């Protein structure tokens, strides 16, 4: 299956966890994270122009997820999670060889 | 190679980390995270300790093998390994690459 | 596309940030954990398009490397797709 992985607004993170719940995608964990979206050049006296990069407290989830759940897990957060404004987020699919269940100590 | 996340209970933390040194494996890399999804305790979020270990094909077993021996309690919420590909890692301070 | 995620020491942080931008990295987050014995570190996270991966393991490295042990690893991995949210546009869309 695979492994997803989506920088979100804090603010809006419920309407992200609401989303995934409508999407039957119950089993992720998360954690704050900082990132960066745009910066602003600027010019100065004493030694002139320095860039100006911005980093941003984040949301960190990371859904592990069958493929027949990739889409909708995708979309359920790329509605939940857009603004329209720099530094909405990211998402990520990655591939993922296998996962154990640590309880059962099998795999699924 | 391959990179092992392991989502595990802070309370296993401890005994996980032996049997992964027993196990000998370093270079292993860890930090906080929450799961989500006679009295009662109840949150919304569940405190996780996320290990992450690179290493060699030959070790991929012997380190789930460790943690899912050092991890497992039977109760949901005992977490989860994710095996993972990696396509090439490097070690920054000689500049390495199958280890 | 791939994904960059590189551990790398505090007070070499900067450095790297610096080291990215020149890199031509317009996105990335970070965010603290702890090495081993443990030990101050600083996790990075890249989605980097085939151009830019080559060239920006070599802007880490340079960056990062102190000599001493500890100075961390990078590693990179394969990714199925990446979703800028803002725009909803795949990969290379998603990235500068």
């Amino acid at each position: 299956m695979k492994l997803i992985v989506a920088i979100v607004r804090p603010e809006k993170l419920n309407e992200v966890l609401k989303a995934l719940f409508q999407a039957e995608v119950r089993g992720l964990t998360l954690s704050r994270v900082q990132g960066h979206g745009g910066e602003t050049e600027r010019v100065e006296t004493y030694r002139g122009t320095t860039v100006k990069m911005e980093l941003h407290e984040k949301v960190r989830l990371e859904i592990g997820v069958s493929e027949p759940f990739v889409k909708p897990t995708v979309e359920a957060i790329l509605k939940a999670a857009r603004t329209g404004e720099v530094g909405d987020g990211k998402i990520f699919v990655l591939p993922v060889e296998k996962v154990y269940r640590i309880r059962t100590g099998e795999e699924d």
